């Protein structure tokens, strides 16, 4: 549901092929919260339940509201803590393949994180969807260091924060149909390229 450790649980002896890591939006609950779930679903579906671990960004990060507004959109300390679990996944399963994502904050998180990224792990990651990216006018619609064939923004018109402001308006609350096809068929396509099938 809410709440996904399967890198933090996972046994090394036995790598998933497949390690998503997500970061939620602001105030949401367990370390998946509105639209992790639905994108880990389908994931599972397409990779099997063995074969993907989902682990969602929880310890320091806290998805505090006030943080959209430091420098990178989120916290030092949330930063440190995505890039630890990125960090961890590299150390447990060096030939898993990586993918992520993050919505609203989250999105920030993921592309402070994969900015700051040691490059032999960040690339590793085959594919990353951003929603509600607040950093999205700024960045223009890329994270730095990263490439944009394996970048996917969702962006709706009329979300304040892809725009440049931190206004959340109604369409920033309006991604779950993102999360439950494009999102996942995205990142499903992106592993495939990589690994065949």
């Amino acid at each position: 549901r809410t709440t996904r450790d399967d890198l933090i649980n996972g046994n090394s002896a036995s790598c998933a092929d497949v390690i998503f890591i997500y970061a939620r939006g602001s105030t949401e609950t367990g370390n998946l919260g509105t639209l992790g779930p639905s994108i880990a679903s389908n994931l599972e579906s397409a990779f099997g339940k063995d074969g993907v671990w989902i682990q969602g960004v929880g310890g320091a990060y806290r998805a505090t509201l006030g943080d959209n507004a430091l420098p990178r959109g989120t916290s030092s300390a949330a930063i440190r803590e995505m890039l630890g679990l990125f960090q961890q996944a590299n150390t447990k399963c060096p030939d898993a393949t990586l993918i992520a994502g993050g919505y609203s904050q989250g999105a920030a998180l993921a592309a402070a994180s994969i900015e700051d990224l040691d490059s032999a792990i960040r690339d590793k990651i085959a594919g990353t969807v951003l929603f509600g990216y607040t950093k999205n006018l700024q960045n223009l619609g890329r994270i730095p260091n990263y490439p944009a064939d394996r970048t996917k923004v969702f962006c709706n018109t009329g979300d304040l924060v892809c725009t440049g402001s931190l206004i959340v308006a109604a369409p920033h609350l309006a991604y779950g149909p993102d999360a439950r096809g494009p999102a996942p068929e995205f990142l499903i396509e992106k592993v495939r390229a990589v690994r065949g099938s």
